[PDB]
């Protein structure tokens, strides 16, 4: 309770535009360099889905924040998608892009790169069209509660698959809390279901405007073990080491991990 209400307090200052700018605009957001983290992440999301292994009807994105890139390759495999976030402002920022409102963040370069990578000959507008169509709702959530979505959420539970990028470690004061939060969201997944977990490796802080957030520094092994401890079978685990040119003043992240896990 103490460690959670403290994080919750820091997030009250979280500025979406500042977050988007620090991470999804160049240099980290430059998709032209094949060696950048942007191309690497999109590639690993596309290859995972191209296997045909991850499919079903409903999907939940845990801690969406103001981003949708994590769902570009996923959207053509799930007709009902639920996006979520703890903050009102992020859910509003998402709405601005989903409803094509004014001031929405421009994700077009990412959509185009996902199309380029997938190689199905799809134009980026159709991709965004399909994502917007399949995202049925944007709900509040708290991975710290035993029932993250709450009592009677509109979300079709359990889900056939889950996606979570940079949420758990960024809202957990320590490894133990990270483990619990993972246990918590795992209850939202159907047995045999899939979890695509993405996050920061050995990171301890990051900025988002006037907000300065703490992060729990986790390692690939710690993540692997935590996944096992939560009833998962790790189908794939990859690490991307942050090169010097992508190490800016916005945080102290050392690498990024990708975990494809199956609830057994
Ligand atoms: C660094 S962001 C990750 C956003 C996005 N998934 C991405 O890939 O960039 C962390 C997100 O977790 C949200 N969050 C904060 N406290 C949370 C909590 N207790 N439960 C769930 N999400 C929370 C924040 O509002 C924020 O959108
Ligand atoms: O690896 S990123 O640079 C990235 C993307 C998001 C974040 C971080 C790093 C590190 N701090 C996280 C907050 F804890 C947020 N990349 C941004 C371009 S698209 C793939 C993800």
């Amino acid at each position: 309770a103490p460690g959670q209400a403290a994080v919750a307090s820091a997030y009250q200052r979280f500025e979406p535009r500042a977050y988007l700018r620090n991470n999804y605009a160049p240099p980290r957001g430059d998709l032209c360099n094949p060696n950048g983290v942007g191309p690497w992440k999109l590639r690993c999301l596309a290859q995972t889905f191209a296997t045909g292994e991850v499919s079903g009807r409903t999907l939940i994105d845990i801690g969406s924040g103001p981003t949708v890139y994590q769902l570009l390759s996923a959207c053509s495999h799930f007709e009902d998608i639920t996006m979520t976030d703890f903050l009102e402002v992020n859910r509003q920022e998402l709405g601005r892009w989903l409803q094509e409102e004014p001031g929405a963040f421009n994700w077009s370069m990412y959509s185009q790169h996902a199309c380029l990578i997938e190689g199905k000959g799809e134009c980026w507008q159709d991709k965004e069209r399909q994502l917007r169509a399949r995202v049925k709702r944007v709900l509040p959530i708290d991975v710290h509660q035993p029932q993250p979505l709450g009592a009677g959420s509109p979300a079709p539970l359990p889900a056939d698959a889950l996606v979570s990028a940079f949420c758990l470690e960024a809202v957990s004061p320590d490894l133990a809390s990270f483990q619990r939060a993972l246990d918590h969201i795992t209850t939202l997944l159907r047995p045999g279901g899939h979890l695509l977990l993405i996050g920061a490796l050995e990171e301890s802080w990051y900025l988002a405007g006037e907000a300065r957030l703490t992060v729990v520094p986790v390692s690939e092994e710690e993540v692997r073990e935590a996944l096992v401890r939560s009833g998962y079978k790790v189908r794939d685990l990859r690490t991307y080491i942050m090169p010097a040119h992508l190490q800016t003043g916005v945080d102290d992240v050392k690498g990024v991990f990708f975990a494809w896990a199956q609830k057994v």
